């Protein structure tokens, strides 16, 4: 009809059972996620469109930046424990993509006490059972879906959106045309 | 101080003829140019250390931000070929990133009128043969050397700056000696 499996998103051959409704996936060193996050606000016009009650989940992947990867990982399980995350998705991004000045676990520490977390508090939330276990579902969740590429997206783990299939000239028409996808989806 | 291949510099496979003695490639939607060139003010101590009769050129790539990419290209030949470069590279650099002001062409024409052109001399500018030439060899340029990110510089269409193995530690000293690689490399 108008939206078509193959064009504005594509089905998953083998389907999620008890995933987010709505899952994304994104990496610090990542550059169209440093566009979709800073830029283009991806995140923030897709919530404004969902439906009342659905949940949305956004997780760090390992698979760039090798060691420095991980470590950011790590470091957004713990801006999810405390619940910060709209504290430091900024100056991480601008950190490692903008000012390169992101390059050890060190400078991480760094941008969540220029932030206002504490340092004891980061440190102990660093080492935590509770952000080990953060980290292991993140990386339950992108092997559930066999990620090998970011940003992506994913509904009621079934749907993955496919940006690829839609108009780039105008910045605002593109992230409607999104969040309206994704809201078509979690419906469906 | 000490050049190698390979650390500060790297040399092309297969030069490139006819090719400026000092270029420059950039993207109004790549956030280290932006740090490039407010913060750091690169090509302006490149040129400070540039040898008599030493031009630098400075060219716009498409590769990023979708069909707005293309645009922001022609809208830089536009700027180029009105001599306003220096009156409207930050406040594109920051309507696109920072204000987030700039979404579609219409967008960027507003940002020369704010400047002082005309809106009638911008519009003949931008269909003008002069403009059209130059955004040909801006893709041109960029497909000779066969660009696969930004920034970037090129010395004599035959040796290529490696940022990466260059001191970081210090912004003041890298930017020192990103300006004398560029120089010593000019040398031959």
């Amino acid at each position: 009809a108008q939206y078509e499996d193959g064009k504005q998103y594509t089905t998953l051959e083998k389907p999620v059972a008890g995933a987010p409704q709505v899952l994304e996936f994104f990496s610090f060193f990542c550059p169209s996620c440093y566009q979709f996050e800073e830029v283009l606000h991806i995140s923030d016009n897709v919530k404004k469109k969902l439906p009342e009650g659905v949940k949305m989940t956004k997780y760090h992947v390992n698979f760039m930046g090798g060691d420095l990867g991980k470590d950011l990982t790590q470091a957004w399980a713990v801006a999810m424990a405390l619940g910060v995350e709209d504290k430091v998705t900024v100056p991480l991004f601008e950190g490692v993509q903008k000012t390169q000045t992101i390059r050890s676990a060190s400078d991480i520490r760094d941008v969540f006490i220029n932030a206002g977390i504490k340092g004891e508090e980061y440190d102990a939330a660093w080492n935590s059972f509770v952000v080990k276990s953060l980290v292991a579902q993140q990386e339950k969740a992108a092997a559930d879906v066999q990620l090998r590429g970011v940003p992506a997206m994913f509904v009621n783990g079934k749907y993955q959106l496919n940006p690829q299939g839609m108009d780039t000239s105008n910045m605002d028409v593109f992230v409607q045309q999104y969040a309206d996808t994704v809201k078509y989806l979690s419906e469906k």
